[PDB]
């Protein structure tokens, strides 16, 4: 795969992860718009800590999911800062 | 009624282009390969991701919000590279 | 280099919103339910799709390119409704 | 499902169908930009004819795929006409 094909595959997975999260009762479908910069930072650090935990437990199956979570929250905070 | 969900792709359409542009800028530099998701080991992709996450944390502590946007692109790319290595 | 693939989502982000807006306009009208993908049979969704495809062909033959855009929204929606019925 | 969730699912499938088509050697990754209105019309009618064939054969498994093809080519022509 070149970058573009990898990125297309990864975006589809990121989106599927977003779907699952927003499907939980009470969850905002637009965290990048609805949350403050501070809350988005806070959330991203939580996700990064979860990724570190998965690495420490050598939980590679869950590692894939945690990489998606981190990528999405990087995107959401980037989005918030890019309007700001 | 507004299709809030389509705002995801409005965001991703921009973010993915910025991630690629960031890959461009660095693919050139010493010790960088055009396909890290394929060329590097899982172990190297990990330590590189952790390095980038450390830089992101450092930007936050310095309150350097300008440079923070770039560090978010780097972390996303390295999540992507390791995800790719792990998924094929 | 340009990320040509992301142009797909730039297009879809607009098109999906227009499809929804078209659903809005017609969900109201007599003999229309808010959830045709759930409320109608496969057979009815089919004949409705075929009806919409016939209207699209009629717009093309009349060279009515303004109204053609609306007929494309209708066909896409009805492909979607039948796909949904078939997929759940 | 409400409209939004259905549409999210359908778009993901439309995109996966697009991926597969563009992966064929020689295929444009941007038919909506690279093709003329006439070629896009021509292509859409071909896809609609294929959908009709699938219905006539009662090939319901292939019917799902043909619905995606038709939706994508409706979108591509709409895109071309919406710039025009
Ligand atoms: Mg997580
Ligand atoms: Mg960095
Ligand atoms: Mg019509
Ligand atoms: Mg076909």
């Amino acid at each position: 795969m070149d970058y573009f094909r990898l990125a297309e595959k990864f975006l589809r997975e990121m989106h599927a992860k977003y779907m699952k999260r927003v499907s939980r009762p009470g969850n905002t479908p637009r965290p990048w718009f609805d949350f403050s910069e501070e809350r988005l930072l806070s959330r991203l650090f939580e996700e990064m800590d979860e990724l570190r935990e998965a690495v420490e437990k050598e939980d590679w199956e869950n590692l894939r999911d945690e990489l998606l979570d981190v990528a999405n929250f990087c995107m959401y905070l980037w989005g918030k800062l890019s309007v700001k």
